[PDB]
């Protein structure tokens, strides 16, 4: 598994002090136990931009709808494989109470099914250029990122499964906010290629878009980086595949060990089955009705997701 949304804090501090200051300011300013975090289901209008250079990349509506279903299961703890969560970690599992719905009104007020399809001469898209997010670079412009979650689906290449933009970048880069997913790994079963065939590449990416970091701290394997979530055990490097429970490492060397089945690890889709309650608090805090960076998304979410 490969994702382009690392936050290697040691590297950022050494090379980009303004970015480092923005992240530390971000972490100092989060108020998880605020009275103005909504208690109700948070509704997210989604628009999926299919950007395709061949027929394989022009994935079906059924395939896209299955991804929306997977997001609703994972973000509402309605995933059947929650039965796989070790009992030692089950008391920490969270229900984000976030719902996703394809948009039914586009930004100019036209009716839509929430899926855009754009043909392109670009053979492979680059995370560095973010070219998939711009019509003039062969991709497709984002839809008002204060009101829609944009999910681009394209050919990212054999190595990258997806990438997201973090919320601390929203103020400086609002037009590229959203998530990009490799077309081979979008939706559940169907055209999705094993072992990333259960729609978890988007769950993981959407977690980044909702302020979560890789559980091991993007620190090359050390015990020094953090994901800023206390209820995710300190972890060395990423886990891949599907380890056996319990897996201990040099950072958490006692049972129940590391939470390799967390969506924010790098394990196979079928190996993942939970967010924690700490991760859920972080995600929902973005919708704080007083200071939540994504609070405007709830104002017209109902109108934008009704035909
Ligand atoms: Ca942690
Ligand atoms: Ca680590
Ligand atoms: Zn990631």
């Amino acid at each position: 598994r490969t994702c382009g949304s690392e936050l290697n804090m040691e590297q950022i501090r050494r090379t980009e002090p303004l970015k480092y200051q923005r992240i530390t300011d971000w972490e100092n300013q989060i108020k998880l136990h605020s009275r103005s975090v909504p208690s109700s289901t948070i509704l997210i209008p989604v628009v999926v931009h299919v950007v395709y250079n061949n027929s394989a990349q022009n994935i079906s509506d059924a395939q896209i709808i299955s991804q929306i279903q997977v997001l609703n299961e994972d973000f509402r703890r309605m995933n059947a494989d929650q039965a796989n969560t070790p009992s030692a970690f089950a008391n920490l599992a969270g229900n984000a109470n976030i719902e996703f719905k394809l948009a039914r009104r586009d930004p100019n007020g036209n009716t839509t099914n929430g899926i855009t399809r754009t043909s392109t001469s670009t053979e492979t898209f680059s995370m560095e250029m973010d070219n998939v997010k711009f019509s003039n670079l062969g991709g497709n412009n984002a839809w008002n990122t204060r009101r829609y979650l944009n999910i681009w689906v394209c050919n990212l290449g054999d190595d990258l499964l997806g990438y997201a933009q973090f919320p601390f970048e929203f103020q400086t880069k609002p037009n590229t906010d959203g998530v990009v997913i490799h077309y081979k790994h979008f939706g559940r079963d169907g055209s999705a290629e094993s072992p990333y065939d259960k729609g978890r590449t988007a769950t993981h990416a959407v977690g980044h878009w909702l302020d979560l970091r890789h559980i091991w701290g993007d620190d090359g394997g050390s015990c020094s980086g953090t994901d800023n979530i206390a209820d995710t055990p300190n972890q060395g490097g990423y886990n891949e595949g599907c380890p056996s429970f319990p897996k201990t490492d040099h950072c958490t060397n006692t049972s129940p060990g590391v939470m390799f089945m967390n969506y924010m690890d790098y394990t196979y889709d079928a190996c993942m089955n939970l967010f924690t309650k700490g991760q859920v608090e972080r995600m929902r805090s973005l919708f704080d009705t007083q200071t939540g960076i994504r609070r405007e998304m709830q104002i017209y979410a109902n109108e934008l997701t009704n035909p």
